[PDB]
């Protein structure tokens, strides 16, 4: 029997899918956190892991089942544990993983393993190509400080879709969430230019809410205007 602890799949378009899984902050909500699986003709990507390896695992699992394609790559989105807290379980599975560099210089201090490769960014916030390679559809964007420092956001081409992990809250939201790694200065125009990056997108997938429409972006930035 399915049980509340599996992961649990969301086809969006024809070649992606949400993943969701429930994961425990000690003394806190056990709450739930999502990432996107895209086929890319004969290979599958992945952005961010659940908040355990074991769950990441049964990700990994599903994808065989479904889809059976190699995962070629895995692009993770900040240094917190419902983002990279399956790493090991990535690796064990020979997929390539890219974060953030300033990701991966702050895993170590988050508790979270680093990825074995480092995306750059230019000015602009999109990803340098050279860091990126073979990202099919993938299209990397920095937006600035946030939810954290290291925070980055994917839109998917060929879609009407864009993930902006934990920097985007849901049309109905009533808080940013947790703070004490934000950049409470710059948040609001981060998400601004998250927004900006993926004009097309007409569908946002975030981390801790169900997918929305754009008014998910503008929405979380009213929300954080508040805090300047
Ligand atoms: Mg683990
Ligand atoms: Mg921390
Ligand atoms: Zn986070
Ligand atoms: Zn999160």
């Amino acid at each position: 029997d399915q049980r509340f602890g599996d992961p649990v799949f969301r086809q969006l378009a024809p070649n992606v899918w949400q993943h969701t899984s429930y994961l425990d902050m000690p003394g806190f909500g056990a709450v739930a956190s999502n990432g996107l699986i895209v086929r890319d003709g004969g290979r599958v990507l992945m952005v961010d892991t659940a908040g355990t390896d074991a769950q990441t695992a049964q990700i990994l699992k599903w994808i065989k089942q479904e889809i059976n394609l190699p995962v070629a790559l895995a692009v993770v989105t900040h240094a917190h544990q419902d983002k990279m807290g399956g790493m090991d379980a990535l690796h064990a599975a020979g997929i390539a993983t890219y974060a953030n560099a300033l990701s991966n210089q702050l895993a170590p201090r988050e508790g979270v393993v680093a990825a074995q490769h480092s995306l750059t960014f230019a000015a602009t916030g999109w990803v340098e190509p050279a860091t990126a390679p073979n990202f099919g559809p993938l299209k990397v964007f920095y937006p600035g400080p946030g939810h954290t420092s290291d925070n980055i956001t994917v839109g998917i081409d060929g879609t009407d879709i864009a993930f902006g992990g934990c920097l985007i809250r849901d049309s109905k939201a009533k808080s940013l969430g947790n703070l004490d790694e934000a950049d409470t200065e710059h948040y609001a125009a981060s998400v601004r230019a998250f927004g900006a990056a993926f004009p097309k997108a007409s569908m946002i997938v975030m981390s801790h809410f169900a997918p929305d429409s754009r008014a998910a972006i503008t929405h979380t930035a009213r929300m954080a205007d508040k805090l300047r």
